[PDB]
């Protein structure tokens, strides 16, 4: 697609509440996994993680690394991605949370575990997609 995958979508001044962060592309026929990663650095604040087939199943994986530690993984069986097909994510920063809608149906809502918020400055985007669009606006 017009991207190339990866992609770094840098943030300057990092995210801040009212941010939003709206990525559209294909789904790969064959696609086993789609990444998300809002980083600090080599840290993850919020790693979200779209697996098509983890043992015979479809799940959103959604964590955050610190340290070289996987936190908790935070689960949702609700899967709006499919092998072939376009999508569009939106990711809204508020204070407490990160919310994420798919296809522009709410999906989840993950609560910010690295809390410097303003030190969050690339959106690192993975895995088996067309990407045809990156961008973000506060709104
Ligand atoms: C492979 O390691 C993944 C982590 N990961 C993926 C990537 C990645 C990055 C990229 F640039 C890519 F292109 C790319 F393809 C992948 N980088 N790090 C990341 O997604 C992390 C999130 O927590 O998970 C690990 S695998 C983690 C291992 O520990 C046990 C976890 N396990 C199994 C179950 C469980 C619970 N309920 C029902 N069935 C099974 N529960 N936990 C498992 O999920």
């Amino acid at each position: 697609g017009p991207l190339t995958v990866p992609y770094d979508l840098p943030l300057p001044g990092g995210v801040m509440p009212r941010m939003l962060i709206t990525i559209m592309g294909t789904v790969k026929p064959n696609a086993n996994r789609i990444v998300l990663d809002f980083r600090r650095g080599n840290d993850v604040a919020f790693h979200f993680n779209p697996r098509f087939n983890e043992n015979n199943r479809r799940v959103i994986v959604c964590n955050t690394k610190q340290d070289n530690n996987w936190g908790k993984e935070e689960r949702q069986s609700a899967f709006p991605f499919e092998s072939g097909k376009p999508f569009k994510i939106q990711v809204l920063v508020e204070a407490d949370h990160f919310k994420v809608a798919v296809n522009d149906a709410h999906l989840l809502q993950y609560n910010h575990r690295m809390k410097n918020l303003r030190e969050i400055s690339q959106l690192g985007i993975s895995g088996d997609i067309t990407l045809t669009s990156a961008n973000h606006a506060m709104i």
